[PDB]
Protein backbone atom coordinates (compact mmCIF):
# COMPACT_ATOMS: atom_id res chain seq x y z
CA UNK A 1 0.00 0.00 0.00
CA UNK A 2 2.71 2.56 1.00
CA UNK A 3 4.08 4.05 -2.09
CA UNK A 4 4.20 7.60 -1.09
CA UNK A 5 5.74 7.06 2.60
CA UNK A 6 8.55 4.50 1.08
CA UNK A 7 9.44 6.44 -1.86
CA UNK A 8 9.69 9.74 0.49
CA UNK A 9 11.72 7.81 2.58
CA UNK A 10 14.10 7.03 -0.14
CA UNK A 11 14.12 10.43 -2.00
CA UNK A 12 14.07 13.09 0.37
CA UNK A 13 17.28 13.57 0.68
CA UNK A 14 17.51 14.09 -3.31
CA UNK A 15 18.25 17.63 -3.46
CA UNK A 16 18.56 18.82 -7.15
CA UNK A 17 19.90 22.38 -7.75
CA UNK A 18 18.79 24.20 -10.20
CA UNK A 19 20.87 25.98 -12.93
CA UNK A 20 19.38 29.83 -13.04
CA UNK A 21 19.09 30.56 -8.67
CA UNK A 22 21.67 33.64 -9.32
CA UNK A 23 19.69 34.56 -11.74
CA UNK A 24 16.11 34.52 -10.04
CA UNK A 25 18.23 35.76 -7.14
CA UNK A 26 19.52 38.88 -9.59
CA UNK A 27 16.07 39.59 -11.14
CA UNK A 28 13.89 39.74 -7.11
CA UNK A 29 16.97 41.91 -5.81
CA UNK A 30 16.39 44.49 -8.50
CA UNK A 31 12.69 44.38 -7.91
CA UNK A 32 13.29 44.91 -4.40
CA UNK A 33 15.64 48.10 -4.95
CA UNK A 34 13.55 49.39 -7.85
CA UNK A 35 10.34 48.92 -6.33
CA UNK A 36 11.11 50.26 -3.18
CA UNK A 37 12.75 53.20 -4.06
CA UNK A 38 10.46 54.48 -6.59
CA UNK A 39 7.82 54.23 -4.28
CA UNK A 40 9.16 56.10 -1.76
CA UNK A 41 10.21 59.16 -4.34
CA UNK A 42 6.35 58.77 -4.97
CA UNK A 43 5.18 59.12 -1.41
CA UNK A 44 7.40 62.48 -0.87
CA UNK A 45 6.77 63.88 -4.33
CA UNK A 46 2.89 64.38 -2.87
CA UNK A 47 4.14 64.90 0.68
CA UNK A 48 6.91 67.68 -0.27
CA UNK A 49 4.79 69.26 -3.14
CA UNK A 50 1.15 71.36 -2.47
CA UNK A 51 0.46 71.24 -6.26
CA UNK A 52 1.11 67.30 -6.39
CA UNK A 53 -2.00 66.85 -3.84
CA UNK A 54 -4.77 65.82 -5.85
CA UNK A 55 -7.34 62.68 -5.38
CA UNK A 56 -5.66 60.69 -8.16
CA UNK A 57 -1.97 61.44 -6.49
CA UNK A 58 -3.71 60.81 -2.76
CA UNK A 59 -4.78 57.48 -4.37
CA UNK A 60 -2.06 56.65 -6.18
CA UNK A 61 -0.28 57.33 -2.77
CA UNK A 62 -2.33 54.46 -1.19
CA UNK A 63 -1.13 52.53 -4.55
CA UNK A 64 2.73 53.12 -3.65
CA UNK A 65 2.32 52.48 0.13
CA UNK A 66 0.79 48.87 -0.73
CA UNK A 67 3.42 48.57 -2.86
CA UNK A 68 5.84 49.01 -0.34
CA UNK A 69 4.27 46.64 2.30
CA UNK A 70 4.65 43.98 -0.38
CA UNK A 71 8.19 44.96 -1.69
CA UNK A 72 8.87 44.76 1.99
CA UNK A 73 7.57 41.61 3.73
CA UNK A 74 6.05 39.05 0.57
CA UNK A 75 9.35 39.44 -1.97
CA UNK A 76 12.19 38.06 0.17
CA UNK A 77 10.05 35.45 1.70
CA UNK A 78 9.24 34.69 -2.06
CA UNK A 79 12.58 34.20 -2.92
CA UNK A 80 13.81 32.02 -0.38
CA UNK A 81 10.72 29.64 -0.80
CA UNK A 82 11.15 29.41 -4.75
CA UNK A 83 14.86 28.97 -3.76
CA UNK A 84 14.45 26.48 -1.64
CA UNK A 85 11.43 25.22 -1.80
CA UNK A 86 10.94 25.21 1.94
CA UNK A 87 9.23 27.58 4.47
CA UNK A 88 12.00 29.08 6.92
CA UNK A 89 9.98 31.13 9.06
CA UNK A 90 7.84 30.59 11.68
CA UNK A 91 3.92 29.06 12.04
CA UNK A 92 2.47 32.28 12.83
CA UNK A 93 4.28 33.87 9.23
CA UNK A 94 2.92 31.32 7.76
CA UNK A 95 -0.26 32.48 8.25
CA UNK A 96 0.55 36.50 8.50
CA UNK A 97 2.21 37.25 5.32
CA UNK A 98 0.04 35.72 2.65
CA UNK A 99 -2.64 37.54 4.48
CA UNK A 100 -0.53 40.62 3.89
CA UNK A 101 -0.07 40.07 0.18
CA UNK A 102 -4.03 39.43 -0.07
CA UNK A 103 -4.70 42.53 1.36
CA UNK A 104 -1.97 44.38 -0.45
CA UNK A 105 -3.92 42.73 -3.92
CA UNK A 106 -7.20 44.17 -2.51
CA UNK A 107 -6.22 47.41 -1.98
CA UNK A 108 -4.46 47.86 -4.95
CA UNK A 109 -7.36 46.65 -7.14
CA UNK A 110 -9.88 48.90 -4.95
CA UNK A 111 -7.40 51.99 -5.19
CA UNK A 112 -7.13 52.13 -9.07
CA UNK A 113 -11.18 51.02 -9.05
CA UNK A 114 -11.40 54.82 -7.13
CA UNK A 115 -9.41 56.25 -9.45
CA UNK A 116 -11.05 55.14 -12.18
CA UNK A 117 -14.10 56.17 -10.94
CA UNK A 118 -13.00 59.71 -9.86
CA UNK A 119 -11.70 59.94 -13.69
CA UNK A 120 -15.25 58.63 -14.60
CA UNK A 121 -17.38 61.23 -13.23
CA UNK A 122 -15.04 64.52 -13.23
CA UNK A 123 -14.85 63.27 -17.92
CA UNK A 124 -18.29 61.96 -18.47
CA UNK A 125 -20.22 63.40 -15.74
CA UNK A 126 -18.59 66.61 -14.83
CA UNK A 127 -21.70 68.51 -13.24
CA UNK A 128 -22.03 65.43 -10.80
CA UNK A 129 -18.20 65.58 -10.10
CA UNK A 130 -17.99 66.21 -6.16
CA UNK A 131 -14.73 65.32 -5.44
CA UNK A 132 -12.75 66.44 -2.12
CA UNK A 133 -9.90 65.31 -0.26
CA UNK A 134 -12.14 64.56 2.63
CA UNK A 135 -13.54 62.03 0.52
CA UNK A 136 -10.35 60.45 -0.50
CA UNK A 137 -9.33 60.31 2.71
CA UNK A 138 -12.38 58.40 4.02
CA UNK A 139 -12.50 56.02 0.79
CA UNK A 140 -8.81 54.79 1.85
CA UNK A 141 -9.53 54.09 5.45
CA UNK A 142 -12.35 52.37 4.07
CA UNK A 143 -10.25 50.04 1.29
CA UNK A 144 -7.72 49.53 4.31
CA UNK A 145 -10.75 48.17 6.18
CA UNK A 146 -12.40 46.04 3.88
CA UNK A 147 -9.35 44.82 2.91
CA UNK A 148 -8.48 43.57 6.05
CA UNK A 149 -11.75 42.07 6.62
CA UNK A 150 -12.17 40.02 3.92
CA UNK A 151 -8.82 38.63 3.49
CA UNK A 152 -8.94 37.12 7.32
CA UNK A 153 -10.25 33.73 5.47
CA UNK A 154 -6.67 32.85 4.19
CA UNK A 155 -4.76 33.55 7.34
CA UNK A 156 -7.40 31.48 9.15
CA UNK A 157 -6.53 28.29 6.49
CA UNK A 158 -2.91 28.94 6.40
CA UNK A 159 -0.82 26.37 7.75
CA UNK A 160 2.58 24.88 8.30
CA UNK A 161 2.90 21.51 7.73
CA UNK A 162 5.69 18.95 6.78
CA UNK A 163 5.44 15.08 6.39
CA UNK A 164 2.43 13.13 5.29
CA UNK A 165 -0.54 13.61 6.85
CA UNK A 166 -1.56 10.81 8.95
CA UNK A 167 1.99 9.01 9.55
CA UNK A 168 3.33 7.97 12.91
CA UNK A 169 7.11 9.00 11.99
CA UNK A 170 7.70 12.51 11.94
CA UNK A 171 10.94 12.73 11.04
CA UNK A 172 11.87 15.67 7.93
CA UNK A 173 14.29 17.94 6.53
CA UNK A 174 11.77 20.60 5.87
CA UNK A 175 8.13 21.88 6.49
CA UNK A 176 6.31 23.95 4.20
CA UNK A 177 3.46 25.83 3.83
CA UNK A 178 0.30 26.11 2.08
CA UNK A 179 -3.48 25.93 2.66
CA UNK A 180 -5.18 23.70 4.96
CA UNK A 181 -8.98 23.76 4.27
CA UNK A 182 -10.80 20.67 6.04
CA UNK A 183 -13.47 21.34 3.64
CA UNK A 184 -12.87 19.60 -0.19
CA UNK A 185 -14.82 21.88 -2.29
CA UNK A 186 -15.51 25.28 -0.23
CA UNK A 187 -11.99 26.14 -1.34
CA UNK A 188 -13.10 25.98 -4.95
CA UNK A 189 -16.15 28.44 -4.07
CA UNK A 190 -12.75 30.66 -2.05
CA UNK A 191 -10.67 31.20 -5.10
CA UNK A 192 -13.86 30.86 -7.03
CA UNK A 193 -14.85 34.12 -5.86
CA UNK A 194 -11.69 35.27 -5.22
CA UNK A 195 -10.58 35.07 -8.82
CA UNK A 196 -13.88 36.92 -9.57
CA UNK A 197 -13.40 39.97 -7.06
CA UNK A 198 -9.84 40.80 -7.00
CA UNK A 199 -9.51 40.67 -10.50
CA UNK A 200 -11.99 39.73 -12.85
CA UNK A 201 -14.88 41.91 -11.96
CA UNK A 202 -12.83 45.54 -11.11
CA UNK A 203 -10.99 44.78 -14.21
CA UNK A 204 -14.05 44.69 -16.50
CA UNK A 205 -15.81 47.66 -14.76
CA UNK A 206 -13.19 49.55 -14.93
CA UNK A 207 -12.31 48.19 -18.65
CA UNK A 208 -15.72 49.97 -19.02
CA UNK A 209 -14.99 53.12 -17.35
CA UNK A 210 -12.08 53.45 -19.52
CA UNK A 211 -13.67 52.80 -22.71
CA UNK A 212 -15.96 55.58 -22.26
CA UNK A 213 -13.45 58.20 -20.72
CA UNK A 214 -11.31 57.20 -23.81
CA UNK A 215 -14.53 57.97 -26.11
CA UNK A 216 -15.04 60.94 -24.49
CA UNK A 217 -11.28 62.53 -25.24
CA UNK A 218 -10.73 61.17 -28.75
CA UNK A 219 -9.94 63.84 -31.17
CA UNK A 220 -9.30 66.18 -28.11
CA UNK A 221 -5.75 67.30 -28.32
CA UNK A 222 -6.40 71.00 -28.70
CA UNK A 223 -5.20 73.86 -31.20
CA UNK A 224 -1.47 74.81 -31.99
CA UNK A 225 -1.21 77.72 -29.56
CA UNK A 226 2.20 78.63 -31.37
CA UNK A 227 0.38 79.26 -34.79
CA UNK A 228 -2.60 80.99 -33.27
CA UNK A 229 -1.69 83.57 -31.88
CA UNK A 230 -1.76 87.50 -32.95
CA UNK A 231 1.92 87.57 -32.86
CA UNK A 232 2.78 86.99 -36.80
CA UNK A 233 0.04 90.00 -37.29
CA UNK A 234 1.42 93.40 -38.34
CA UNK A 235 -0.85 96.72 -36.89
CA UNK A 236 -3.95 97.19 -34.70
CA UNK A 237 -7.13 95.32 -35.49
CA UNK A 238 -8.61 98.85 -36.94
CA UNK A 239 -6.29 98.71 -39.80
CA UNK A 240 -6.26 95.10 -40.39
CA UNK A 241 -10.17 95.33 -40.87
CA UNK A 242 -9.55 98.35 -43.14
CA UNK A 243 -7.77 96.70 -45.13
CA UNK A 244 -9.40 93.65 -45.31
CA UNK A 245 -12.31 95.24 -46.55
CA UNK A 246 -10.69 97.48 -48.80
CA UNK A 247 -9.22 94.32 -50.88
CA UNK A 248 -12.91 93.37 -50.73
CA UNK A 249 -14.55 96.15 -51.61
CA UNK A 250 -16.47 97.28 -48.76
CA UNK A 251 -16.55 100.77 -46.77
CA UNK A 252 -15.30 100.44 -43.02
CA UNK A 253 -18.07 98.66 -40.65
CA UNK A 254 -19.03 95.61 -38.22
CA UNK A 255 -16.93 92.43 -39.80
CA UNK A 256 -18.96 88.56 -39.34
CA UNK A 257 -17.32 85.64 -41.16
CA UNK A 258 -18.08 82.10 -41.49
CA UNK A 259 -15.42 79.30 -42.72
CA UNK A 260 -17.12 75.90 -43.04
CA UNK A 261 -18.63 73.33 -45.66
CA UNK A 262 -21.20 74.21 -47.32
CA UNK A 263 -23.51 71.71 -45.80
CA UNK A 264 -27.12 71.45 -45.18
CA UNK A 265 -27.76 70.28 -42.01
CA UNK A 266 -24.54 69.98 -40.15
CA UNK A 267 -22.27 73.17 -40.61
CA UNK A 268 -25.35 75.39 -41.32
CA UNK A 269 -24.64 77.72 -43.43
CA UNK A 270 -28.06 77.20 -44.93
CA UNK A 271 -28.96 79.02 -41.61
CA UNK A 272 -27.11 81.91 -42.09
CA UNK A 273 -28.05 82.50 -45.66
CA UNK A 274 -31.49 82.54 -44.17
CA UNK A 275 -30.93 85.01 -41.35
CA UNK A 276 -28.80 87.14 -43.77
CA UNK A 277 -32.45 87.30 -46.08
CA UNK A 278 -33.76 87.97 -42.36
CA UNK A 279 -31.94 91.14 -42.17
CA UNK A 280 -31.69 92.53 -45.38
CA UNK A 281 -34.74 94.74 -44.47
CA UNK A 282 -34.59 96.29 -41.33
CA UNK A 283 -32.41 99.82 -40.58
CA UNK A 284 -29.32 98.36 -39.13
CA UNK A 285 -27.96 95.81 -42.17
CA UNK A 286 -26.32 98.76 -43.51
CA UNK A 287 -24.03 98.57 -40.32
CA UNK A 288 -22.84 95.44 -40.92
CA UNK A 289 -20.80 93.71 -43.34
CA UNK A 290 -20.34 89.66 -43.85
CA UNK A 291 -18.24 87.66 -45.49
CA UNK A 292 -18.80 83.82 -46.01
CA UNK A 293 -16.30 81.33 -46.93
CA UNK A 294 -16.13 77.59 -47.96
CA UNK A 295 -16.85 75.23 -50.54
CA UNK A 296 -19.70 72.54 -51.08
CA UNK A 297 -23.16 71.75 -53.32
CA UNK A 298 -23.98 73.73 -55.82
CA UNK A 299 -27.76 75.20 -54.05
CA UNK A 300 -25.32 76.55 -51.04
CA UNK A 301 -23.16 78.28 -53.18
CA UNK A 302 -25.06 79.31 -55.70
CA UNK A 303 -27.40 80.93 -53.02
CA UNK A 304 -24.61 82.68 -51.29
CA UNK A 305 -23.51 84.55 -55.00
CA UNK A 306 -26.88 85.38 -55.17
CA UNK A 307 -26.69 87.81 -52.06
CA UNK A 308 -23.45 88.65 -52.52
CA UNK A 309 -24.86 89.84 -55.83
CA UNK A 310 -28.23 91.25 -54.07
CA UNK A 311 -26.14 93.05 -51.48
CA UNK A 312 -22.78 95.20 -51.68
CA UNK A 313 -21.95 94.25 -47.77
CA UNK A 314 -21.84 90.66 -48.52
CA UNK A 315 -18.79 89.14 -50.05
CA UNK A 316 -18.25 85.22 -50.82
CA UNK A 317 -15.10 83.12 -51.17
CA UNK A 318 -14.81 79.77 -52.24
CA UNK A 319 -10.93 79.75 -52.95
CA UNK A 320 -8.29 77.54 -50.92
CA UNK A 321 -6.75 79.59 -48.66
CA UNK A 322 -3.82 79.05 -46.57
CA UNK A 323 -3.73 78.42 -42.59
CA UNK A 324 -1.89 81.82 -42.26
CA UNK A 325 -4.34 84.02 -44.39
CA UNK A 326 -7.21 82.45 -41.84
CA UNK A 327 -5.37 83.35 -39.08
CA UNK A 328 -5.12 86.55 -40.82
CA UNK A 329 -9.00 86.69 -40.96
CA UNK A 330 -9.42 86.00 -37.56
CA UNK A 331 -7.08 88.45 -36.19
CA UNK A 332 -8.89 91.42 -38.60
CA UNK A 333 -13.06 90.44 -38.39
CA UNK A 334 -15.18 91.41 -35.43
CA UNK A 335 -17.03 88.49 -34.91
CA UNK A 336 -17.28 84.88 -36.28
CA UNK A 337 -20.37 82.99 -37.16
CA UNK A 338 -20.88 79.14 -36.07
CA UNK A 339 -24.20 78.32 -36.95
CA UNK A 340 -23.61 74.47 -37.26
CA UNK A 341 -26.33 72.39 -36.18
CA UNK A 342 -23.96 69.47 -35.27
CA UNK A 343 -20.44 70.86 -34.33
CA UNK A 344 -18.57 68.27 -32.34
CA UNK A 345 -14.98 70.24 -31.38
CA UNK A 346 -15.07 73.20 -32.08
CA UNK A 347 -11.72 74.17 -33.63
CA UNK A 348 -13.35 77.05 -35.34
CA UNK A 349 -13.48 78.68 -31.68
CA UNK A 350 -10.46 77.63 -30.78
CA UNK A 351 -8.81 78.99 -33.39
CA UNK A 352 -10.53 82.34 -34.06
CA UNK A 353 -10.99 82.79 -29.94
CA UNK A 354 -7.00 82.98 -29.72
CA UNK A 355 -6.56 85.95 -31.79
CA UNK A 356 -9.42 87.94 -30.64
CA UNK A 357 -12.30 87.18 -33.25
CA UNK A 358 -15.68 86.92 -30.68
CA UNK A 359 -18.09 83.86 -31.58
CA UNK A 360 -21.48 83.48 -32.49
CA UNK A 361 -22.61 80.22 -32.28
CA UNK A 362 -25.39 77.91 -31.80
CA UNK A 363 -25.37 75.97 -28.97
CA UNK A 364 -24.32 72.26 -29.94
CA UNK A 365 -22.00 69.70 -28.54
CA UNK A 366 -18.53 71.30 -27.93
CA UNK A 367 -19.40 74.60 -28.32
CA UNK A 368 -20.74 75.24 -25.64
CA UNK A 369 -17.80 73.71 -23.22
CA UNK A 370 -15.86 76.19 -25.18
CA UNK A 371 -17.96 79.21 -25.02
CA UNK A 372 -19.41 80.37 -22.07
CA UNK A 373 -20.52 83.49 -20.32
CA UNK A 374 -18.79 87.04 -20.74
CA UNK A 375 -16.84 85.32 -24.05
CA UNK A 376 -19.84 84.55 -26.72
CA UNK A 377 -23.28 84.49 -27.74
CA UNK A 378 -25.02 81.43 -28.17
CA UNK A 379 -27.93 80.23 -29.94
CA UNK A 380 -30.70 78.03 -30.70
CA UNK A 381 -29.45 75.53 -33.40
CA UNK A 382 -31.40 75.78 -36.56
CA UNK A 383 -33.45 78.90 -35.70
CA UNK A 384 -32.44 82.00 -38.33
CA UNK A 385 -34.52 84.08 -36.06
CA UNK A 386 -32.81 83.66 -33.75
CA UNK A 387 -29.37 83.98 -35.07
CA UNK A 388 -30.66 87.27 -36.35
CA UNK A 389 -31.44 88.67 -32.93
CA UNK A 390 -27.99 87.51 -31.75
CA UNK A 391 -25.95 89.23 -34.81
CA UNK A 392 -28.08 92.50 -33.77
CA UNK A 393 -26.95 92.17 -30.32
CA UNK A 394 -23.40 91.19 -31.11
CA UNK A 395 -23.83 95.17 -33.54
CA UNK A 396 -25.37 96.51 -30.40
CA UNK A 397 -22.34 95.97 -28.19
CA UNK A 398 -20.13 96.68 -31.33
CA UNK A 399 -21.11 100.54 -30.44
CA UNK A 400 -18.95 99.98 -27.46
CA UNK A 401 -15.70 99.14 -26.80
CA UNK A 402 -15.12 94.96 -26.93
CA UNK A 403 -11.44 94.75 -25.98
CA UNK A 404 -11.25 93.29 -22.71
CA UNK A 405 -13.94 90.70 -24.24
CA UNK A 406 -11.67 89.75 -26.62
CA UNK A 407 -9.22 89.57 -24.40
CA UNK A 408 -11.39 87.15 -22.31
CA UNK A 409 -12.37 85.43 -26.00
CA UNK A 410 -8.70 84.60 -26.00
CA UNK A 411 -7.90 83.60 -21.98
CA UNK A 412 -10.54 80.98 -22.16
CA UNK A 413 -9.64 79.66 -25.70
CA UNK A 414 -6.23 79.41 -24.28
CA UNK A 415 -7.14 77.83 -21.23
CA UNK A 416 -9.50 75.37 -23.04
CA UNK A 417 -6.70 73.84 -25.34
CA UNK A 418 -4.29 73.30 -22.84
CA UNK A 419 -6.76 71.57 -19.96
CA UNK A 420 -7.90 68.66 -22.37
CA UNK A 421 -4.41 67.84 -22.86
CA UNK A 422 -3.91 67.57 -19.42
CA UNK A 423 -6.55 65.35 -19.17
CA UNK A 424 -5.31 63.47 -22.07
CA UNK A 425 -2.01 62.65 -20.84
CA UNK A 426 -3.77 61.84 -17.29
CA UNK A 427 -5.71 59.09 -18.55
CA UNK A 428 -2.93 57.57 -20.21
CA UNK A 429 -0.68 57.13 -17.30
CA UNK A 430 -4.03 55.73 -15.69
CA UNK A 431 -4.71 53.48 -18.62
CA UNK A 432 -0.95 51.85 -18.88
CA UNK A 433 -0.97 51.71 -15.00
CA UNK A 434 -4.16 49.59 -15.35
CA UNK A 435 -2.74 47.80 -17.71
CA UNK A 436 0.60 46.80 -16.27
CA UNK A 437 -1.18 45.45 -13.42
CA UNK A 438 -3.67 43.72 -15.00
CA UNK A 439 -0.74 42.09 -17.16
CA UNK A 440 1.08 41.13 -13.46
CA UNK A 441 -1.44 39.24 -11.69
CA UNK A 442 -2.41 37.55 -15.11
CA UNK A 443 -0.45 34.35 -14.85
CA UNK A 444 -0.89 33.66 -11.07
CA UNK A 445 -4.59 34.50 -10.99
CA UNK A 446 -5.21 31.96 -13.67
CA UNK A 447 -3.15 29.51 -11.96
CA UNK A 448 -4.58 29.77 -8.92
CA UNK A 449 -8.05 28.93 -10.35
CA UNK A 450 -6.93 25.84 -12.10
CA UNK A 451 -5.18 24.49 -9.21
CA UNK A 452 -7.59 25.30 -6.46
CA UNK A 453 -10.98 24.43 -8.83
CA UNK A 454 -9.98 22.34 -11.87
CA UNK A 455 -7.73 19.56 -10.88
CA UNK A 456 -4.81 19.98 -12.24
CA UNK A 457 -0.71 20.26 -11.59
CA UNK A 458 -0.39 17.31 -9.72
CA UNK A 459 1.36 14.61 -11.36
CA UNK A 460 3.63 13.32 -13.62
CA UNK A 461 6.60 15.46 -14.91
CA UNK A 462 4.06 18.17 -15.29
CA UNK A 463 5.52 19.14 -11.64
CA UNK A 464 9.23 20.87 -12.86
CA UNK A 465 7.04 22.59 -15.56
CA UNK A 466 4.45 23.53 -12.41
CA UNK A 467 7.94 24.99 -10.38
CA UNK A 468 9.12 27.46 -12.99
CA UNK A 469 5.60 28.44 -13.96
CA UNK A 470 5.02 29.37 -10.57
CA UNK A 471 8.12 31.07 -9.56
CA UNK A 472 8.15 33.14 -12.53
CA UNK A 473 4.06 34.54 -12.00
CA UNK A 474 5.68 35.33 -8.32
CA UNK A 475 8.31 37.42 -9.80
CA UNK A 476 5.91 39.53 -12.33
CA UNK A 477 3.27 39.78 -9.50
CA UNK A 478 6.31 41.51 -7.63
CA UNK A 479 7.93 43.25 -10.63
CA UNK A 480 4.09 45.64 -10.79
CA UNK A 481 5.64 47.30 -7.92
CA UNK A 482 8.68 48.43 -9.57
CA UNK A 483 7.13 48.76 -12.78
CA UNK A 484 4.84 51.52 -11.40
CA UNK A 485 6.84 53.77 -10.49
CA UNK A 486 8.44 53.33 -13.86
CA UNK A 487 5.27 54.33 -15.60
CA UNK A 488 4.74 57.38 -13.59
CA UNK A 489 8.84 58.49 -14.07
CA UNK A 490 7.67 58.30 -18.12
CA UNK A 491 4.47 59.71 -18.32
CA UNK A 492 3.71 62.44 -16.00
CA UNK A 493 6.18 65.35 -15.64
CA UNK A 494 5.02 66.51 -12.53
CA UNK A 495 6.71 63.11 -10.66
CA UNK A 496 10.02 63.61 -13.39
CA UNK A 497 10.57 66.77 -11.51
CA UNK A 498 10.75 65.72 -8.24
CA UNK A 499 11.91 62.66 -8.82
CA UNK A 500 15.41 64.95 -10.08
CA UNK A 501 14.69 66.81 -6.99
CA UNK A 502 15.76 64.33 -4.68
CA UNK A 503 19.57 64.35 -6.61
C1 LIG B 1 -2.81 37.05 -2.64
C2 LIG B 1 -2.90 35.76 -1.83
C3 LIG B 1 -2.83 34.56 -2.79
C4 LIG B 1 -4.10 33.72 -2.68
C5 LIG B 1 -1.63 33.68 -2.44
C6 LIG B 1 -1.77 33.15 -1.02
N1 LIG B 1 -0.72 32.13 -0.86
C7 LIG B 1 0.51 32.57 -0.60
N2 LIG B 1 1.62 31.84 -0.45
C8 LIG B 1 2.63 32.70 -0.22
C9 LIG B 1 3.93 32.51 0.01
C10 LIG B 1 4.78 33.59 0.22
CL1 LIG B 1 6.48 33.38 0.52
C11 LIG B 1 4.25 34.87 0.20
C12 LIG B 1 2.89 35.01 -0.04
C13 LIG B 1 2.12 33.93 -0.24
O1 LIG B 1 0.79 33.83 -0.48
C14 LIG B 1 -0.98 30.71 -1.12
C15 LIG B 1 -2.27 30.63 -1.93
C16 LIG B 1 -2.10 31.20 -3.34
N3 LIG B 1 -1.48 32.56 -3.40
C17 LIG B 1 -0.69 32.75 -4.47
O2 LIG B 1 -0.49 31.84 -5.28
C18 LIG B 1 0.01 33.95 -4.62
C19 LIG B 1 1.32 33.95 -4.16
C20 LIG B 1 2.12 35.08 -4.26
C21 LIG B 1 3.43 35.06 -3.78
C22 LIG B 1 1.61 36.23 -4.84
C23 LIG B 1 0.31 36.24 -5.32
C24 LIG B 1 -0.50 35.11 -5.22
N4 LIG B 1 -1.74 35.24 -5.71
N5 LIG B 1 -2.62 34.40 -5.76
C25 LIG B 1 -3.72 34.92 -6.31
C26 LIG B 1 -3.42 36.17 -6.59
N6 LIG B 1 -2.16 36.32 -6.19
C1 LIG C 1 18.54 46.63 5.42
C2 LIG C 1 18.72 47.42 4.13
C3 LIG C 1 19.21 46.52 3.01
C4 LIG C 1 17.46 48.18 3.74
C5 LIG C 1 17.57 49.02 2.47
C6 LIG C 1 16.39 49.97 2.24
C7 LIG C 1 16.69 51.10 1.24
C8 LIG C 1 16.60 50.59 -0.20
C9 LIG C 1 15.84 52.35 1.51
C10 LIG C 1 15.78 52.67 3.02
C11 LIG C 1 15.66 54.20 3.14
C12 LIG C 1 15.45 54.69 1.70
C13 LIG C 1 15.78 56.15 1.37
C14 LIG C 1 14.97 57.11 2.24
C15 LIG C 1 15.12 58.52 1.76
C16 LIG C 1 15.53 58.88 0.56
C17 LIG C 1 15.66 60.34 0.19
C18 LIG C 1 14.98 60.66 -1.13
O1 LIG C 1 15.28 62.01 -1.50
C19 LIG C 1 15.46 59.71 -2.21
C20 LIG C 1 15.18 58.26 -1.82
C21 LIG C 1 15.91 57.87 -0.53
C22 LIG C 1 17.43 57.97 -0.77
C23 LIG C 1 15.48 56.44 -0.11
C24 LIG C 1 16.05 55.35 -1.05
C25 LIG C 1 15.78 53.92 -0.59
C26 LIG C 1 16.24 53.69 0.84
C27 LIG C 1 17.76 53.92 0.96
C1 LIG D 1 -9.31 48.25 -21.62
C2 LIG D 1 -10.22 49.32 -22.19
C3 LIG D 1 -9.41 50.31 -23.02
C4 LIG D 1 -10.29 51.18 -23.92
C5 LIG D 1 -9.50 51.61 -25.16
C6 LIG D 1 -9.88 53.02 -25.61
C7 LIG D 1 -11.16 53.04 -26.44
C8 LIG D 1 -11.21 54.26 -27.37
C9 LIG D 1 -12.16 53.94 -28.51
C10 LIG D 1 -12.30 54.83 -29.67
C11 LIG D 1 -13.32 55.95 -29.68
C12 LIG D 1 -14.10 55.87 -30.99
C13 LIG D 1 -13.75 57.01 -31.93
C14 LIG D 1 -14.82 57.15 -33.01
C15 LIG D 1 -14.20 57.03 -34.40
C16 LIG D 1 -14.96 57.91 -35.38
C17 LIG D 1 -14.16 58.12 -36.67
C18 LIG D 1 -14.85 57.44 -37.83
O1 LIG D 1 -16.09 57.25 -37.82
O2 LIG D 1 -14.20 57.08 -38.83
Amino acid sequence: DYEDEFLRYLWRDYLYPKQYEWVLIAAYVAVFVVALVGNTLVCLAVWRNHHMRTVTNYFIVNLSLADVLVTAICLPASLLVDITESWLFGHALCKVIPYLQAVSVSVKVLTLSFIALDRWYAICHPLLFKSTARRARGSILGIWAVSLAIMVPQAAVMECSSVLPELANRTRLFSVCDERWADDLYPKIYHSCFFIVTYLAPLGLMAMAYFQIFRKLWGRQGIDCSFWNESYLTGSRDERKKSLLSKFGMDEGVTFMFIGRFDRGQKGVDVLLKAIEILSSKKEFQEMRFIIIGKGDPELEGWARSLEEKHGNVKVITEMLSREFVRELYGSVDFVIIPSYFEPFGLVALEAMCLGAIPIASAVGGLRDIITNETGILVKAGDPGELANAILKALELSRSDLSKFRENCKKRAMSFSKQMRARRKTAKMLMVVLLVFALCYLPISVLNILKRVFGMFRQASDREAVYACFTFSHWLVYANSAANPIIYNFLSGKFREQFKAAF
